[PDB]
């Protein structure tokens, strides 16, 4: 797995609540959400 | 697995809630959600 | 598996509720949703 | 498997619910959703 | 299995409920829906 990610000249604003990444890489990635 | 994720000139404005990425890369991705 | 998502000038207003991304890659991929 | 998406000047307004993904890519996807 | 999906000038506006992508690729997919 080569993963490469390339993010320019975002405008992020005004966010509430929870906010973990933009850019997530790896083997295995779980999510359990309830 | 080659994974390439290019993002350019976003504008991302008044997000509520829950934001996990904006690029996610993996082996395996297993989203487990209720 | 040779992955390429490419992204430019998106705007993204007022998103509520739950995001997770706007790009995903993987060699295997599985929701289960409730 | 090779597999290119591209997305341009995309205006994105006033998502509530819930939201995955603009693009998904695997070798195998699977939803299971009730 | 050679995917090219290109996707330009979209207004996607008030979207409600779940929305997976706008863009899916693999080489299975399988959707299991109640």
């Amino acid at each position: 797995l080569i993963v490469t990610q390339t993010m320019k000249g975002l405008d992020i604003q005004k966010v509430a609540g929870t906010w973990y990444s933009l850019a997530m890489a790896a083997s295995d990635i779980s999510l359990l959400d309830a």
